[PDB]
């Protein structure tokens, strides 16, 4: 039997095979009756959907039902961890479960939610179906790296691909400059599905490739969107929130900027995150009336 990486049988689990035949891990949080909406959770890179628990049940607490799966390399799904052949893998991904789902309620809007890496995806999938999707809520979206991080990381690429340099690698998330919240951070670090192993050039190389293709795919972009950036995310620079805002042709563009405030919004400091849960219900409650 195919098996979690926790040696757990997908067929005791909510899954989904893609078109590479990998498992992915699905979550799905439901209302009682029938939905007003239907949305997607896209979480980013060396996490996984349970991260996002509370917030898919305050989502569902609206009566839309919400949907997940663990990228492929990530969590409880299949693939060496934390590469991906190609960064259009989650998009595809992405792509397969929204439309499996929106044919099984037909005639429901379709919003996407995404953090950091998962907010590249979902901008990339928004841009892959102009029009499509009802509404797109982005958390510290990765639109432009921290330059000094991007640049240091090009030097090493070039080092390993080019002088063929062994076993190098720019390290491991640290997760203690991603947010001012002590508990969060102990609380991520011990989560047992996370991934704590540095960063392969491999993959880092694609997720140059989505930055790059987030630029071109900017002025395509034509879906609402609510924008929640930090102004101290050491990670996803804060520019490229604002290159998005000015950028993408939406009609219906918001940003809200949290001053002092680290990456990881929803993981911060309870007065931010109690205020982006706010945002994010109020700005999903007027487009789903
Ligand atoms: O919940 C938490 C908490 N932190 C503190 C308290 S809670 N999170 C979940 C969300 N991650 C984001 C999601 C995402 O796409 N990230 C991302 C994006 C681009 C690059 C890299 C990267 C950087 C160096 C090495 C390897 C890599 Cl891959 C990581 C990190 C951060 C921790
Ligand atoms: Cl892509």
């Amino acid at each position: 039997p195919r098996r979690t990486p926790q040696s757990i049988p997908y067929q005791d689990l909510p899954h989904l095979v893609n078109a590479d035949g990998q498992y992915l891990f699905c979550r799905y949080w439901a209302p009682t009756g029938t939905p007003k909406a239907l949305i997607f959770v896209s979480h980013g890179a060396g996490e996984h959907s349970g991260r996002y628990e509370e917030l898919a049940r305050m989502l569902m607490g609206l009566d839309l039902l919400v949907f997940a799966h663990d990228h492929v390399g990530h969590g409880q799904s299949e693939g060496e961890r934390m590469v991906v052949s190609d960064f259009h893998v989650f998009v595809r991904d992405v792509l397969q479960h929204v439309d499996s789902m929106q044919k099984d309620y037909p005639g429901l809007p379709v919003f996407l939610l995404g953090h950091s890496m998962g907010g590249a995806i979902a901008i990339l999938t928004a841009a892959e179906r102009p029009g499509h999707f009802a509404g797109m809520v982005l958390i510290s979206p990765l639109v432009l790296a921290n330059p000094e991080s991007a640049t240091t990381f090009k030097v090493l690429a070039a080092k390993v691909l080019n002088s063929v340099l062994p076993n190098l690698s720019s390290g491991p998330i640290d997760s203690s400059v991603l947010s001012r919240n002590k508990t969060e951070v102990d609380i991520y670090n011990s989560d047992p599905l996370i991934c704590r192993a540095g960063l392969k050039v491999c993959f880092g190389i694609q997720l140059l490739n989505a930055v790059s293709r987030v630029e071109r795919a900017l002025p395509k972009l034509t879906v609402p969107f609510l924008l929640l950036q930090g102004s101290a995310d050491r990670l996803c620079d804060s520019k490229g929130a604002y290159l998005l805002m000015e950028l993408a042709k939406s009609q219906d563009k918001t940003l809200k900027i949290y001053e002092g405030a680290y990456h990881v919004l929803h993981k911060e400091l309870p007065e931010v995150t109690n205020s982006v849960f706010h945002e994010i219900n109020m700005w999903v409650s007027q487009r789903t009336a």
